[PDB]
């Protein structure tokens, strides 16, 4: 993807960067706000890392750990805030975009889990639209930094739960995310992890823990058939497993329709995504034990089933509502992402916690970490994974 010539220069093009440290203003996960800080070392002085940049969206390549990094935020925020949600970015000045930090692998690394990739839609995207938006879109006062959400994604709380670095690649498509950026889909998705990872030292595929959710994006924005997406997850994984690939998490699709802002659609609409939606969860069963027969360490989670009960006996599940956004949105507008809003009456009452939705299409955090905390409860926190 990138010749062996090309990593050598760019990997010996050494310098050094800072560190911008983001975090959630109040102790409420009701309130998505944010703000920022520059990392610094206890002295008070300026905490840098030494590295190289590269882009094929630029990437800064250290040999400092991820760990190191968020402690340095820790100790330079000081916050006594169990919602901090504390986020970093390398930031050269004041004008920098929020670039993603990937800390190198030591040469002598176990055989053992030691990142997790997310490839998917608004489900796993941890902010890669918000640069691209002037960090207008979404709203970050009623959105979490670039998040579709009122916090952390699922992703986010599995590579947390087992202390691990995330890498994303995941961006979806139904808030209006294809008038900010190009090549979105899983085959762009996987194209631009085989070459970031070029450059990237001491790299074996076999120790990355990859997570894939894809298809709702493709049947509620696109109205893409079901055989066209069929044959795009397939070739996502021949391309993840011929290039070294040994670990996944695979999910099935949540039924979509469920959501909002299909209050606003026609019946006729939503039993076609609904049919669609079920169809793909039948070949998405099937390619798991396909790998799974092969040798390859899969772990499948139905979330489609778990979505059921918790739409159909939210009070069951630690929820109050399951039909309502938390978010004082009755309409379904993309428009409405460049916007504050309000929660609405009975969200405000209950806290968003108890709201299984933040806005008309996408779950509130608390839904993302049920799903996260179910998922390692299913795989006995992920058994035929080495951690
Ligand atoms: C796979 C992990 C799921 C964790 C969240 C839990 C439940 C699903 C939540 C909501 C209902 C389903 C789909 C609508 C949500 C996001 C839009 C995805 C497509 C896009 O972005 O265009
Ligand atoms: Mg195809």
């Amino acid at each position: 993807m990138v010749s062996a010539a090309e990593v050598v220069s760019a990997q010996e093009n050494q310098t050094y960067t800072y560190v911008r440290c983001w975090y959630r203003t109040s102790h409420s996960k009701d309130d998505a706000a944010t703000d920022w800080k520059w990392a610094k070392n206890q002295d008070g002085s300026d905490f840098t890392i030494d590295g190289y940049w590269w882009s094929s969206k630029n990437m800064f390549y250290t040999n400092t750990s991820q760990n190191v990094i968020r402690q340095r935020c820790e100790e330079t925020l000081d916050l006594a805030n169990e919602n901090a949600d504390i986020t970093f970015f390398a930031a050269d000045n004041r004008y920098s975009y929020n670039h993603t930090i990937w800390s190198n692998d030591a040469a002598m690394q176990p055989d053992q889990i030691n990142k997790v990739v997310a490839l998917g839609d608004s489900l796993s995207d941890t902010g890669n639209i918000f640069n691209a938006s002037q960090w207008r879109f979404p709203n970050p006062n009623s959105w979490f930094l670039g998040h579709f959400s009122n916090g952390f994604v699922w992703t986010e709380y599995v590579a947390k739960a087992k202390n691990l670095p995330l890498y994303n690649w995941a961006v979806g498509g139904a808030a209006g995310e294809n008038q900010y950026i190009a090549l979105t889909g899983v085959g762009e998705q996987v194209s631009s992890y085989l070459t970031y990872t070029k450059l990237a030292k001491n790299y074996n595929p076999a120790n990355t823990l990859f997570t894939l959710e894809f298809g709702l994006n493709d049947f509620m924005n696109y109205n893409r058939s079901v055989p066209e997406v069929k044959a795009d997850y397939a070739e996502a994984l021949i391309r993840l497993t011929d290039a070294g690939a040994k670990n996944f998490m695979l999910m099935t699709l949540p039924d979509a329709t469920k959501a909002p802002q299909f209050k606003y659609s026609t019946q006729e609409e939503i039993e076609t995504i609904r049919a669609k939606v079920l169809k793909m969860n039948e070949f998405i069963k099937a390619q798991a034990m396909y790998y799974k027969a092969q040798g390859y360490n899969i772990a499948l989670f139905d979330t489609h089933a778990l979505f059921e009960k918790l739409t159909s006996a939210p009070e069951e599940h630690g929820f109050v509502n399951a039909s309502d956004p938390c978010l004082d949105i009755n309409r379904s507008s993309s428009v409405d992402y460049m916007y504050t809003h309000s929660l609405r009456s009975e969200c405000a009452a209950s806290g968003a916690d108890k709201f299984v939705f933040w806005d008309v299409t996408h779950p509130t955090t608390a839904t993302h970490r049920y799903v996260a905390e179910k998922m390692l409860e299913s795989s006995n926190n992920l058994e035929e994974f080495r951690f």
